[PDB]
């Protein structure tokens, strides 16, 4: 019925779903965009996760030519891939990449799919990954950066945060610049400073490698070590570096922030505009759909059946009656009862704050299952998990307290932590039996729990169907299992904020986080491409000792990832930068690192920090509200 | 008269001095008071630094027992200090402070200034200090402490920050315990995952040590070197660490630094709230001046002369007229013209911001002045000293230039850099002379550009009668008297609300660094007292290497000091603390350094971060608002 896909539209503006479709053939459509909603879910999570796994599991290439084939030198550390088993692969994934790619088409129009610049630009990946895997194939340098980039415009949280990073990108590169005047003023006025003096071992080659060593002290990873020499030399050379360190770290890196926060507000508050923008394309169609009269306005027999498919379809309000137009009449003094467009909308939000409560959407008999689901439902069965997962827990610190006193009673326990993993096992299966699939998955506590127990089950499967260190770890760490334990400290009125916004902070910062581990990836597969080479020996334990202790890596694409780890905590980075220029031998050789510095410590790093401030204060503001 | 002391306290409560009294015998006080204000305030500035300065100067205290005194063994840098020298300047600046320290009574009362605890903390870091210059006069482990309480009970800006700081401790208790939970559990996480494995050499002394490791990666101070033994024996050991320092560093750092940001706003909003009310009390005691009535009102023919005193006396609004009175009913159309108590305030605050600019306040004749004054404001002698920097500017760049290519035309241009040091002491004093000297210290431009020409005038009596190294280092160093060109860069869009924020940073920053300062003073004070050694020659030398490159400090009160900064910069903190603590021999001397992190790491530099954002943002507010 039209009033009931009315009321559809609206639960939608409620829950938020975004569509741009404009009618019959609207409806087509719709089953067509709601298949391809479900099933390319998992369907497809599972592919683009797996195809962008390709790129850290597929064979390296400077293995391809000389000189030693697979061995420990330059040291690699996981499976790699040939070429006759990574085709098959590359193959299987741009496939169902490829019917993807184009189904869109099937609820958009042609000249609209092949006009959107999404679209084309997905098909343009498209057709670059599959001649790479023609000559892939037949027997390679922008074969991975298409994955990652099909990979980061494959999820619409990841596209949205790329977005709102392009519009704070030019402020930021305005107070980059500023920086970079800092830099070179300061670098200058060093050098001039320590001209005939012993730091000319220091600043050797002058301006050029003060730069260099002001830089990594801006960056304070050589604080003490790099002005040792002048500190040797004189006392007060100290009262110049403090001042520098001061004035550069307190005075310009805050500030530096402070831009990046400011531009990411504006960017934030630009999203929300146009996403209540479409939130209001949507309630805008449903009363467009109501409004049969083309006035603006909808009558009282035409909206007591849309707040009844309202509260029939989505939500608890209450009950019509006769007293429901005696109630409207009543309350009005008027004869009228019409809504207008703008107030529909306030209507539906208002109904989508107060009376919202999303219900629960089988040819059986409720006969044997409506004691379990009543019972289930009842708290105590809550104290019933949170009890069991207490002894559970001091189960735990037993059994592994036991390994750590090396007694062998920590097997006996060990089989009680398995039987643990069945009592959690049943508390999944009865509870997403007694609230049914979806009503499981709508709370994250859920649907984590969820995922862990089964990971839970495959390791069982595993562990009894494979035959300690094959059952100890595997089953030790979903104590992770009991850390929803931690949701106890929110009933402190001093943790209540902490607590909450962590929790909160858990999925928002996901999108952030997935971006910057984008970048590392691409970086990484540049720097392999880049850096095959371990001049091994002699360049090697020339370079660097305990820091090639810490540099045995980055020749392969782990290592390389986990090197850019380090590279992003920010410790003793300029060793992997210094070695690996005193490696290829020319300068140009570091703006792999300052590049690298100044796009993800200096922008998305300050990003995260401001996004994790705005989360916490936000949530202060709420329990403000809740008062 | 009593209407002109009345438009006194009006200006008073724009420009906003704060005097806590309450009559002929008010005037008395009110001189006493002011006396102390002008010359203390130079006179006692002086005294209070020197007397502070006394503590990085005083002798040493491990050298007062054996064994060979007064060497390069344990490495000291500074004069040191004897006792009979020590004992005249602790008596002299103990003799200022006492008469300082009791001079309040005067305008005060008796048991009113004994009432007030500041004044009688005053007094008892008063008398322990005499007792302490009594016994190092007759001959000592609480004699700095007082120093440096002494000194910052002696600045209100420090006060108030200090109480900021204790509104803010106790929430940042509460985040600091749940932050050591965090560290706990993690501690116990990772040594009961490394238990039978390599990682045995560094989780050896088990939780106790593993506690100790996953801190100092909780500071990222250790990230590649601690766990690189697990990354060696397995790759995906590096799982866990990437994981911890993930939700460590930016899950859980972050949001203590919003935890210490919001209780900041918080405690700023309360002292501007205590503040305003303080001028509230001034303008509030002003027209309890005027309305001599009782009624709470003040008539036109008493506000007709408040107005034209402050209008006369403090700044440029209008003239009055009998359309002043023609203006007063043709503006009102009704014949009344009464003011009450909280209007005039708002009256005053008007003029505070529209009207308010405080103008100029000799046995002479303007006769020959009257043309340097007139010529001098000509926007022309700005572009005139504009221009001599930017020529100054090349000249320093040559001269500069000519010592780094150490050819001798160095000194012929050394000669033109003291004339222009010539060129700007005429600046000032023409300058001076022609705005008066009170206007010349109103801008802060001045008062730097002052206080730069005078360290210019010392400098060349100095080096006039003393006779290069003696002459190019102490001269070329003020060409941070041309840095004032930076403020061309306002001019420009982009950068306004930057160079804007730093140029009100330099000052507003300057109390909560002062107080880490002083923080960091207490802290050097006792690892002075407590860490006298260098056990020298082994512990030494196997404590640390390259890391006693670095730590050939810690011995001296200066060397404390910079050895402290290194420890604020945070890089490399752990061998400092791990050396002293296989120096002393138990662990119980590591909470010198966790202590140390936890006050000025956690708390005030966050305090500081928080504070530049503050700051910036309130810059973007006030651009927004001027258009
Ligand atoms: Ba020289
Ligand atoms: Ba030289
Ligand atoms: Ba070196
Ligand atoms: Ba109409
Ligand atoms: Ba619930
Ligand atoms: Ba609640
Ligand atoms: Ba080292
Ligand atoms: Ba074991
Ligand atoms: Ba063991
Ligand atoms: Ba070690
Ligand atoms: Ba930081
Ligand atoms: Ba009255
Ligand atoms: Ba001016
Ligand atoms: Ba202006
Ligand atoms: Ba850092
Ligand atoms: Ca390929
Ligand atoms: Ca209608
Ligand atoms: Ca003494
Ligand atoms: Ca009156
Ligand atoms: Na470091």
């Amino acid at each position: 019925q039209k009033a009931a896909a009315l009321v559809d539209l609206a639960e939608d503006g409620i829950g938020l779903p975004v569509e741009i479709l404009d009618f019959g053939e609207s409806a087509r459509y719709y089953f067509i965009f709601t298949r391809l909603d479900l099933i390319w879910s998992l369907n497809y999570f599972a592919l683009l996760f797996l195809n962008f796994f390709e790129q850290p599991l597929w064979c390296e290439k400077n293995p391809k030519p000389s000189c030693k084939d697979r061995d420990y030198y330059y040291l690699g550390e996981l499976p790699y891939l040939t070429n006759a088993e990574s085709i098959i692969y590359e193959v299987i994934t741009l496939a169902i990449l490829l019917v993807h790619t184009f189904f869109p088409i099937s609820y958009e129009g042609s000249r609209i799919f092949w006009t959107s610049r999404l679209n084309l630009v997905k098909v343009a990946c498209v057709v670059i990954l599959f001649v790479d895997v023609l000559v892939d194939f037949l027997y390679f340098r922008i074969a991975p950066y298409v994955r990652v980039i099909i990979f980061i415009l494959s999820i619409r949280e990841l596209r949205d945060t790329l977005v709102l990073l392009s519009g704070m990108l030019g402020t930021y590169l305005n107070i980059l610049a500023l920086w970079m005047l800092f830099l070179l003023f300061a670098s200058w006025i060093a050098f001039v400073m320590f001209e005939d003096t012993q730091q000319g071992l220091t600043v050797f080659t002058s301006y050029g490698a003060t730069l260099y060593q002001m830089f990594i002290l801006f960056t304070t990873a050589n604080n003490p070590d790099v002005w040792i020499p002048a500190y040797k030399s004189s006392r007060w050379s100290s009262v110049f570096f403090v001042l520098y360190v001061l004035i550069g770290v307190y005075f310009v890196t805050n500030l530096i922030l402070a831009v990046v926060y400011d531009s990411f507000k504006e960017q934030l508050a630009k999203q929300v505009s146009g996403m209540d923008q479409m939130k209001r394309r949507m309630l805008e169609k449903a009363f467009g759909l109501i409004d049969s009269d083309k006035n603006g306005e909808i009558d009282k027999n035409q909206c007591i059946k849309l707040f009844e498919q309202l509260t029939n379809y989505r939500t608890l309000p209450k009950i019509s009656k006769e007293e429901f137009g005696l109630i409207f009449d009543e309350l009005d003094d008027t004869r009228d009862f019409k809504i207008n467009k703008d107030e529909f909308a306030d209507l539906c939000q208002a109904i989508a704050l107060r009376f919202q409560k999303e219900e629960v959407p089988q040819i059986y008999h409720s006969a044997l299952s409506q004691q379990l689901r009543a019972f289930v439902r009842s708290p105590n069965f809550g104290y019933a998990i949170s009890f069991i997962l207490i002894i559970n827990f001091i189960a735990v610190v037993v059994e592994t307290t036991l390994d750590i006193e090396e007694s062998s009673a920590q097997k006996p326990w060990q089989v009680a932590e398995f039987v643990f993993g069945w009592i959690y096992v049943l508390e999944m299966a009865l509870k997403i039996y007694t609230y049914g699939f979806e009503n499981y998955w709508r709370e994250g506590a859920n649907r984590f729990d969820f995922l862990v127990t089964w990971v839970i089950v495959i390791g069982e499967t595993a562990t009894f169907i494979t035959p300690f260190s094959n059952g100890e770890w595997i089953r030790y760490l979903l104590l992770a299992r009991m850390l929803r334990l931690i949701r106890l400290l929110m009933n402190v009125q001093r943790y209540r904020a902490f607590i909450a916004t962590f929790i909160t902070l858990i999925p928002s910062l996901m999108p952030y986080l997935g971006t910057i581990f984008c970048v590392l990836c691409i970086y990484c597969s540049i720097g392999v491409q880049v850096f095959g080479g371990l001049g091994n020996k002699k360049l090697f334990e020339t370079e660097l000792a305990e820091d090639d202790y810490l540099l045995f890596n980055f020749n392969d694409y782990p290592n390389g990832m986990v090197t850019l780890f380090n590279l992003l905590v920010v410790n003793n980075w300029q060793v992997w930068m210094e070695s690996y220029k005193d490696l290829t031998g020319t300068w140009w050789s570091i703006t792999y690192f300052v590049s690298f510095y100044v796009i993800t410590i200096l922008l998305l790093l300050n990003l995260v920090v401001a996004f994790v401030l705005e989360a916490f204060f936000t949530e202060l503001d709420l329990e403000e509200e809740e008062k």
